């Protein structure tokens, strides 16, 4: 019983972490085989973080311009090159600790395991949904850049992102293995800000199945509706749409409890209406919206108390 | 910027988790240079839940009756001891991978990480704190008895929960790593019951300074007060009376916003009276008191925004 959010187990990627410097620039790297992936904004001049041309800033250095560091070793840089948003540098040694990987994008409403670090020192690890506006609402500190976001599947790593930067109202932003940020942020001092969110409907609902699985069930009701009826309720809270695909994904879910999707939507439909009324739900005031349906069955029960 | 309930990387304890074995019963154990640690319930017959000898259960066993795998290796059992409530088992093999440790007993109040485990094998990370009535609102299943909770400082593991046993409530008792149960809980099968909880009024306040930090200041006020009217007052909501020593504590925090601690209790005082209204603090409409002062310290900036 219980329900706490959960990380994955953070050691496979912590024999990944190394620290990545240019000039008086440092962060983090990845460091997987013979490549070390880390933010191209290392080779950015404190100067003019305002205009920096990143073709331009980077024909000006070469592999002995990096200084790469595992533990208490340093790594001799033997090739270098920019993929998208991300520097790959080819280092003279394979990680005898990489483990089974792939890189993977994920979608908004997708949660993954985040390992903060800084100076290649792994500080903390952490559970984070990647925003319907693109950002995370991680906990990171100046020199957090190169940390790793990950999920984990019969151990083999899926990494999905990397951080880049922090944003105006302290959310962060960053991009996956491939360089390509999440969301339309650019890595250069503009006036970008995260765009409005929404509460993600089908992590929401996923949180009150898991509620039911642990034997509570005072927030259901006796009514069902149409997914356009409850589109038009949803929508006026700011919650995101819920489309037949959702509702699917909620099957397994939905069999573990004996509830209906859509009853299970008239509940969290009359929710918002009404409030709280006090009460909580899983230990919670506010409805959850950062575990997805996978988390659930990932964490609780096979049973369902009942 | 940012706030995340936040576990230590797990790397340093998922190398000691191993499985072990008695008859038909399977838990996890920790592997400490050449001693496996788990609990001694390993040797209870389904039979008799109720009333169990240890003494009487532990002689009719061998070395040979325990089975102890580390990932694909088995580790042979050379010897055998209890200690309190844990079976201390000596093995064949010095863990390769055993870190600088420590054991250490927590007091109520005091978080630490939990890495969850089944068969051996980490499943999850997540931060929980030692409740008032010495029981943790952990998140585990069947099997998962043996997983251990620690901090870790300067790479050091201090180990200081291991995991025995969930309570009809759902919230979950266990021991510190010389095998004594926190709380007046026993390892067999009788009607205890967790006592009633109080909020931990310590971390509630540093989680405030936390907020402070990170550039909120909604919830103060002009007032201040003395730590017996604000006793009288916390006491009604079911929080733990603040003592001096907590006021101490609390000086390199207040430091650091300079709000006065006794200010800082005049707030919380408003709060409790008031209620929330509506409002969040660092998205939260609860009062959230597992984080301590050094978590806090810890994960927040050094600076203050402020
Ligand atoms: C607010 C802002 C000025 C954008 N700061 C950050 O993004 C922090 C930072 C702070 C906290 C968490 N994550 C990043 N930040 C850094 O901490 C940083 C840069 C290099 C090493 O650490 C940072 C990231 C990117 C830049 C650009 C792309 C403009 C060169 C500059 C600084
Ligand atoms: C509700 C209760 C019957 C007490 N179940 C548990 O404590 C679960 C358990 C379940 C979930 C999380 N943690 C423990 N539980 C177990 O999961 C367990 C026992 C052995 C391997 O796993 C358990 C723990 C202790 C006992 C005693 C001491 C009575 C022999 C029995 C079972």
């Amino acid at each position: 019983s219980g329900f706490r959010k959960m990380a994955f187990p953070s050691g496979k990627v912590e024999g990944c972490m190394v620290q990545v410097t240019c000039g008086t620039t440092t962060l983090n790297g990845l460091w997987l085989d013979d490549t070390v992936y880390c933010p191209r904004h290392v080779i950015c001049t404190a100067e003019d973080m305002l205009n920096p041309n990143y073709e331009d800033l980077l024909i000006r250095k070469s592999n002995h311009s990096f200084l790469v560091q595992a533990g208490n070793v340093q790594l001799r840089v033997i090739g270098h090159s920019m993929q998208n948003c991300l520097l790959r540098l080819k280092v003279d040694t394979s990680n005898p600790k990489t483990p089974k990987y792939k890189f993977v994008r994920i979608q908004p409403g997708q949660t993954f395991s985040v390992l903060a670090c800084y100076n290649g020192s792994p500080s903390g690890v952490y559970q984070c949904a990647m925003r319907p506006n693109h950002t995370i609402k991680g906990s990171f500190l100046n020199g957090s850049c190169g940390s790793v976001g990950f999920n984990i599947d019969y151990d083999c790593v899926s990494f999905c992102y990397m951080h880049h930067m922090e944003l105006p109202t302290g959310v962060h932003a960053g991009t996956d293995l491939e360089g390509k940020f999440y969301g339309p942020f650019v890595d250069r001092q503009t006036a970008q800000a995260a765009g409005t969110d929404t509460t993600i409907t089908l992590n929401v609902l996923a949180w009150l199945y898991a509620a039911v699985i642990n034997g509570d069930r005072w927030f259901l009701n006796r009514f069902t509706t149409t997914l356009n009826d409850f589109n038009l309720v949803a929508m006026k809270y700011n919650y995101e749409p819920l489309t037949q695909d959702h509702v699917d994904i909620l099957g397994p879910l939905s069999a573990q409890t004996g509830i209906a999707v859509l009853d299970m939507c008239a509940a969290l439909k009359e929710l918002l209406q009404n409030g709280m009324n006090g009460r909580t739900i899983l230990g919670s005031t506010i409805l959850e919206d950062e575990f997805t349906p996978f988390d659930v069955v990932r964490q609780c029960s096979g049973v369902t108390f009942q």
